């Protein structure tokens, strides 16, 4: 099922995700919408938060074929190294897009979709992506690294464009 995504203004960004207890069908069935929301949305990752579940769960594909699904229930970041920056976008944010200092590289821990312990070392886009996501968890949007002013004319622009 396609979910419906959050976008600014909305203060239900903003929370701060709750860790999943157990990865049962339950939580399978959110990952797997998640997915479905986020491929028909044209995304490469999408945030529980995002889709108003609050809860540590996390879906990405940065893949060139669209075929390498990538699963973070409960990340937990163990090292990052390096800065870097791209002009990223958000579903949340529509249409627009902002360079934003990320680590260059970063290793992190999760559950996948089977509830298993995984650790995975990213780098290039994924590692950016990661670190965008994970932010969504903690209520935090790329937004967020800009001037006061810049964040002011992106609100504008997006809520202009949710009028239409
Ligand atoms: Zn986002």
């Amino acid at each position: 099922s396609v979910l419906q995504v959050l976008h600014i203004p909305d203060e239900r960004l903003r929370k701060v995700a709750k860790p999943v207890e157990e990865v049962n069908a339950e939580i399978q069935r959110i990952v797997d919408d998640m997915f479905e929301t986020m491929y028909a949305e044209e995304g490469i990752g999408l945030a529980a938060t995002q889709v108003d579940i609050h809860q540590r769960i996390i879906v990405i594909d940065v893949s060139e074929n669209r075929d390498e699904r990538l699963v973070l229930i409960n990340p937990e970041l163990l090292e990052k190294s390096g800065e870097t920056g791209i002009e990223e976008g958000c579903l949340s944010i529509p249409e627009q897009r902002a360079l934003v200092p990320r680590a260059e590289k970063v290793k992190i821990r999760a559950l996948d979709r089977d509830g298993k312990p995984f650790e995975l070392e990213a780098d290039g886009l994924l590692a950016i992506c990661i670190q965008h996501e994970m932010d969504h968890l903690v209520g935090k949007l790329f937004m967020d690294y800009l001037s006061p002013l810049k964040q002011q004319r992106i609100r504008q622009k997006v809520e202009k464009l949710d009028r239409l």
